[PDB]
């Protein structure tokens, strides 16, 4: 029975969800027995860039409340020198999880996942900010819904339970020496995996094989035939190397993969 207060509420700890460096998530409930997730960072091993990556976040969070329900809640927030709570809906399982139970995906909930995603992306695109970390475990399912976490500002933390370069766009990598479709091709890869059941480039096991095949235009991604024609269509057109070529999200928005 450890309790956390915050803003002068108290919340009891279910259980531990996730945690990382000078950080921890819990499932927690209020005194109505409503259930939250609480977002936990210790200040005081925190360094200084932790800090200000952690207010960009917060302010972000916020601010794009009002804007959209694919955006992940935020109720309630304490920061100290000392420490940040952050009070937060809490989702049924992370959508990196659910992938992983290997299970039949229902076509039509994979689309429904698909527009809610793009949703949230889009959103996050309108005030100018650019995810670049997106991944299936950025994303939240809360009542069939999927919902962004993060904007990719703050650092990680990671799942805990009681029981990867794969998404890294080819400009991420020749940059070594940013756009919005840099997500379009990582919301790409995700979709490649709902789709598939695997991600372009997992076969390769070769980390710099890897980062050179995602580079390498000789390299061709696969594309199995499917029943959907289109979602095809979209797979391919999030795939494409050059970022002036490959599809933008408002563009998405519009396909008919997402409005038929
Ligand atoms: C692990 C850190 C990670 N997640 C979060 O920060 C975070 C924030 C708000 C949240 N609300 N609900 C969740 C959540 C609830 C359930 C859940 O799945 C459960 C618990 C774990 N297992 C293995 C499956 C069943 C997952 C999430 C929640 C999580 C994080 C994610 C993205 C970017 C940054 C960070 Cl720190």
């Amino acid at each position: 029975n450890e309790c956390i207060s915050v803003k002068g509420r108290i919340y009891s700890i279910l259980k531990q969800i996730g945690s990382g460096g000078s950080s921890k998530v819990f499932q927690v409930l209020n005194e109505k027995k409503q259930i939250y997730a609480i977002k936990y960072v210790n200040l005081e091993e925190a360094d200084n860039q932790t800090l200000d990556s952690y207010r960009n976040e917060i302010a972000y969070l916020n601010k794009l409340q009002q804007h959209s329900d694919k955006i992940i809640r935020l109720y309630d927030y304490e920061i100290t020198d000392q420490y940040i709570y952050m009070v937060m809906e809490c989702g049924n399982i992370d959508l990196n999880s659910w992938l992983k139970k290997k299970k039949s995906i229902d076509p039509w909930e994979r689309k429904s996942y698909w527009k809610n995603m793009l949703e949230a992306v889009h959103t996050i695109h309108q005030h100018g900010i650019v995810h670049s970390d997106l991944k299936p475990a950025n994303f939240l399912i809360v009542d069939g819904m999927l919902k962004l976490i993060d904007f990719g500002i703050a650092n990680q933390m990671q799942p805990d339970t009681t029981s990867t370069v794969n998404y890294m766009p080819p400009e991420a990598i020749k940059d070594m020496s940013i756009s919005p479709k840099s997500d379009v091709w990582s919301l790409g890869c995700i979709l490649y995996y709902m789709t598939y059941g695997k991600t372009p480039f997992q076969q390769i096991i070769n980390q710099i094989s890897k980062l050179h095949a995602i580079i390498d235009p000789n390299h061709e991604i696969e594309f199995p035939d499917i029943p959907e024609k289109d979602l095809q269509d979209v797979l391919k057109c999030c795939l494409k190397r050059d970022p002036k070529q490959r599809i933008s999200i408002p563009e998405l928005l519009a396909h008919p993969y997402v409005q038929i």
